[PDB]
């Protein structure tokens, strides 16, 4: 019924992998998503581990279509830094989308919870943060080279495979892009729900979105990462941020942030989109920071 076009191919509900409901076991609730609970689940000795997004049985026609489009979007991506879709279960109620379980949880919570402290002093280092930044930039580069504008790149929408060393960060939420795809604008949301603090001036002023949109948001994600999970523009409201950013105002470096890292942020935040780097360049600059001993030997602040 609705068609979804990505990378010049059109897919429909008929292309999603319908997984038999009998093969799905819910284990525990993990919390609420934008519209519905999310569960840890299993798909069948050595079952696949999945996050299960559910559609409330009490919902509208548009919610049903929002849910379908979310499934179509994530099912057509193919990249190691974008959460995989195992399949769907749309023919039983409540309807399920089955995603690669990201056992480390969302990246914002991880940064807040794993901040170095007196009890666990070496929980994180500068290299961990650079690897997370690289991981997400690789996924953003994949979106950019396939002409997909994410529109909501932010730590809350990224997830980690596992809490400990070896973790890989991935883009896990596409709800903003889904809302725009269906109606062409933020019909579902409102001004108070827009991710103002992640958006460049031409986005919230003219509603113009390009891949240079995501470059700006990635700069803010970089600030979130190197601040260890602080809210951007600490004391400022959405409208204060809007006016601050349009006047040329930019965030200060996070505490202890190395200069070369801060300079990636400020390049992402150039007023003119043409002056911002693409994700190939961002990746080069992240890779160069990872090679620099003065960067990776910088100690993160310990939270008392
Ligand atoms: C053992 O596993 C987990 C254990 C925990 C989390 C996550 C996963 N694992 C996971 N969660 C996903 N979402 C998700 C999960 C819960 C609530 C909302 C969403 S959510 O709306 O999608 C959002 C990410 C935009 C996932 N989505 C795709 C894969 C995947 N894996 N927790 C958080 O993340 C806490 N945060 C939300 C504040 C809580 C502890």
């Amino acid at each position: 019924n609705p068609n979804y076009c990505f990378a010049g191919k059109t897919s429909s509900i008929s292309d999603l992998k319908e997984v038999p409901r009998k093969n799905i076991t819910l284990i525990r609730g993990l919390g609420h998503g934008a519209f519905g609970e999310v569960y840890e689940g299993q798909v069948s000795p050595s079952p696949l581990q999945v996050a299960v997004k559910t559609l409330p049985e009490v919902c509208s026609e548009q919610d049903e279509l929002d849910f379908l489009m979310e499934a179509l979007i994530i099912s057509k991506f193919n990249h190691q830094n974008i959460v995989r879709c195992i399949g769907v279960s749309l023919q039983s109620l409540p309807r399920f989308i089955l995603l690669e379980l990201m056992a480390g949880g969302d990246l914002k919570s991880f940064l807040r919870e794993t901040r170095p402290r007196p009890s666990q002093p070496s929980s994180l280092a500068m290299l961990d943060l650079l690897h997370v930044a690289r991981d997400i930039a690789c996924g953003c580069q994949y979106l950019e080279e396939n002409h997909f504008i994410h529109r909501d790149i932010a730590a809350r929408n990224c997830l980690l495979t596992c809490p400990g060393p070896g973790r890989v960060a991935k883009i896990g939420d596409f709800g903003m892009a889904r809302d725009i795809y269906r109606a062409g604008y933020y019909r579902k949301g409102g001004c108070a729900m827009l991710p103002v603090k992640w958006m460049p001036p031409e986005a919230f002023m003219e509603g113009i979105f390009t891949s240079k949109t995501d470059t700006w948001s990635f700069g803010v994600l970089l600030w979130e990462i190197f601040s260890l999970g602080y809210m951007p523009y600490p004391s400022k409201s959405n409208q204060e941020v809007l006016e601050f950013v349009t006047s040329g105002g930019r965030m200060d470096p996070p505490k202890n942030c190395p200069g070369p890292v801060y300079r990636i942020m400020t390049q992402c935040w150039q007023h003119q989109p043409e002056d911002r780097p693409n994700f190939a360049i961002i990746l080069e600059r992240i890779e160069y920071c990872t090679q620099d001993p003065d960067v990776i030997n910088t100690a993160l602040p310990i939270e008392y």
